[PDB]
């Protein structure tokens, strides 16, 4: 039905997550073998909440980065809307934290690198994210971590990780980090409470624990991305070359994407092109033309095919 048109262009797998919007399976684009994961959503159940799908949607198809969970196809039917993304079998960030307990300094370094290279990215395409977490970091199959859940994006979110000027944008997004900081060498929140009033004053107040295994140079990142003032709480740029942040590292963070689609691949068009019984001038026009329909899709996961291949050659 509305599953039907879908099953033109990939056979369904299990469920593998559910979220207040949507329920996310596996499954697999059949003309390239690869595998997928697919968010789906009722119009009808999201009702008044669908801008924040279509948000989600406009700034995926604007974004672009080894760290950000890709967008390959967007389709509309009746009652619903599928949002076909690259397939992250890692997990959550939360489950391996849980995991470890509390990760190294060194561990954390290396994960928050990674998470500082995205939010930057993100920024400098003119977006804050709103609602980042652990549960909205994912890890693919070469335990690179991955930003999900857009829907935020603006041009909100888990009390635990708002701002205070939030809950009464690049400061903001900036104190979640620090939060996200904290809880990677911790293992818990700095402020937490069953009562919503009570984490709030906690929030507001900005005072947390400051535990025994932390280093004076962590703690001092900590306590400038958690100024509750945002006038006063770092800048995103003094965190991308902040010392803790730099510490063993002669590479200052690259935010930068290493993906850009510069230009059509050859290779993939040329697949494509067979696949397609037109020429490879004519694929080329009808990709440039990026719908994010069957034809984005194949083409993009034809190049994430290319590049695992050329990974292991
Ligand atoms: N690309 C992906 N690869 C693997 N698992 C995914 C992927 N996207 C989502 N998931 C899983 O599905 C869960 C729900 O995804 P999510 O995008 O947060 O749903 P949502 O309802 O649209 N947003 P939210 O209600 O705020 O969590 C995630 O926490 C993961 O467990």
């Amino acid at each position: 039905k509305d599953y039907d048109e879908l099953l033109k262009y990939y056979e369904l797998y299990e469920t593998i997550g559910t979220g207040g919007f949507a329920k996310v399976k596996l499954a697999c684009h059949v003309l390239t073998g690869e595998m997928v994961a697919i968010k789906i959503m009722d119009k009808n159940a999201l009702g008044s909440d669908l801008p924040r799908v279509k948000t989600e949607i406009d700034a995926l198809k604007s974004l672009r980065h080894q760290h950000i969970c890709q967008l390959y196809h967007v389709l509309e039917t009746k009652n619903k809307i599928f949002m076909v993304l690259e397939y992250c079998p890692g997990g959550e960030l939360f489950d391996y934290i849980i995991s470890q307990d509390r990760l190294s300094e060194e561990e954390t370094r290396v994960v928050f690198r990674q998470i500082l290279s995205a939010v930057a990215y993100v920024h400098s395409q003119g977006y804050a994210h709103r609602d980042l977490k652990p549960e909205n970091l994912l890890f693919d199959e070469n335990h690179k971590l991955k930003l999900i859940d857009f829907g935020l994006c603006a041009k909100c979110g888990s009390l635990a990780y708002a701002a205070p000027e939030l809950i009464q944008g690049s400061e903001a997004d900036v104190w979640s980090m620090g939060i996200l900081l904290y809880v990677l060498m911790c293992g818990f929140l700095p402020f937490d409470d069953d009562n919503v009033m009570a984490l709030y004053k906690k929030i507001m107040r900005g005072k947390y624990e400051v535990p025994k295994w932390l280093s004076p140079s962590s703690i001092l990142l900590l306590q400038q991305m958690l100024q509750v003032d945002p006038k006063k709480r770092i800048s995103m740029r003094n965190l991308l070359n902040h010392p803790w942040v730099m510490q063993d590292y002669s590479c200052p963070v690259e935010w930068q994407s290493k993906t850009p689609l510069t230009h059509l691949d050859e290779d993939c068009v040329t697949e494509l092109s067979v696949h397609h019984r037109s020429s490879r001038q004519t694929m080329e026009d009808l990709i440039s033309s990026w719908q994010y329909d069957h034809l984005t899709a194949t083409y993009l996961l034809l190049l994430a095919k290319k590049a695992r291949l050329e990974h292991h050659h």
